[PDB]
């Protein structure tokens, strides 16, 4: 099993992602895709006269009901269906689901934001066995059955640990972990270190935020986590080959 | 099996629909929900600066001109806003709803309109609209047997794998015939089928299938009325015991429809 998280930053090449994911899927490679839509959500929210609000912790989208609706429109409607269609065009039988569907992702609500603590793995296994490629996305369902915004990177990490994935891939609009340049990329980071809280305490906010998903995964057993470019062709195959930042 | 189609007209009481569907589901009544989102889509389209454009067909029927951008707005509202709103409402009521569009797992597949003619008579092209001719029944059966309540919506997937806008009423009718549904329920913002729409006085309470001897029987009926009735008649002929057109604004909308409130075609 390989879990692939498609970032929501501007520039993601969905066509290339779909093409590569489908190719791997047709070969028999078990796959779970998780995507986002932050950048596109901010734009639509703007256009709808409801400017995003982030609050700075010691960032996170201030999620009120209206914002959650826009979030769903973009994540669950625009991006999820765009990717499902692209995959179908490539010959992969994709099925798109949000955390609300069949109670796929359940967690605690903190503001309609929260965590994911439980996954309906039985539903995913049912679909995987029936020959479908799950394309997953937030929101999640709180213990009170309320739709809540949640961290997509953590969803992917949790899926990776539950399946003992051989590799967890994070695709973004950059070649990997950049300590904005591009020669400035970190090649490798041994699991032992990435897990150490002393190490993480020395990292810039940029990096500490981007690696938290990878941090949870390795401590959960995931053997390999890779941060790669989601703007290039064969983005997944290249990530699996070491291109980008490899953690293990 | 009971198939319920939630209309997209303005005024639908989603809370009431979800409460009723969930209560039936928790009582062991097998259900399939199909919904829409036309009114809310029009509003969002206007807000995003892409006003809806409709083609009045040579035969009276009106259809949304669906270019690529409109299709994306369509997906945002139907597949994002409405679908997830309903799934959440159902989960809150204790029904394990799972929302899907026709693209998902190739749930709904059909033919994309090669060309659309509208009123002199012109022919538009590049329209992402079509029909639904096949349903992935194995997928729905798999989910139903596993304890999930399907909440379905367009778009559909064309034979060329392109997302296409399609008639949700026909999707519901096809589903109902494939399952030999004991009832097909259409909920809207009116009490039922009005021959002199929107005159609620013109409500037709019962319509025997045998009465529509030939489609000519509806020659004098309004366009919509004609299409709604013929569709229902085909559904019944297709094996659906009864088709009901009822009010989706009231409490217990599905139960009331099943008890005969509204227009019943048999």
């Amino acid at each position: 099993m390989i879990v692939v998280k498609v970032g929501g930053a501007e520039g993601i090449n969905y066509e290339a992602v779909a093409k590569d994911a489908a190719s791997l899927w047709k070969e028999g490679v078990k796959l779970l895709l998780v995507h986002g839509g932050s950048a596109e959500t901010n734009k639509v929210a703007e256009a709808l006269g409801h400017p995003p609000r982030f609050l700075t912790h010691p960032v996170s989208r201030l999620t009120d009901r209206k914002t959650l609706e826009i979030f769903e429109m973009v994540y669950c409607g625009l991006v999820n269906k765009r990717l499902v269609e692209l995959l179908q065009k490539e010959g992969a039988n994709a099925i798109g689901l949000s955390g609300l569907d069949g109670r796929l992702f359940v967690g605690r609500r903190k503001d309609y934001t929260g965590t994911v603590e439980e996954v309906n793995k039985a539903l995913l296994d049912l679909l995987l066995q029936a020959g479908y490629l799950p394309v997953l996305t937030p929101p999640a369902l709180s213990y009170e059955n309320e739709a809540i915004n949640t961290d997509g990177d953590q969803i992917a990490a949790l899926l990776a640990t539950l399946y003992g994935a051989e590799a967890l891939v994070y695709l973004s609009n950059v070649p990997g972990l950049l300590a904005p340049d591009e020669a400035s990329l970190v090649r490798e980071i041994p699991v032992e270190r990435i897990e150490d809280p002393e190490y993480l305490a020395l990292a810039q906010g940029r990096m500490k935020r981007k690696v938290m998903g990878a941090v949870e995964a390795v401590k959960g057993g995931v053997k390999r986590v890779v941060f790669a470019d989601g703007r290039v062709e064969n983005p997944i195959r290249r990530a699996l080959s070491g291109e980008g930042t490899v953690v293990r």
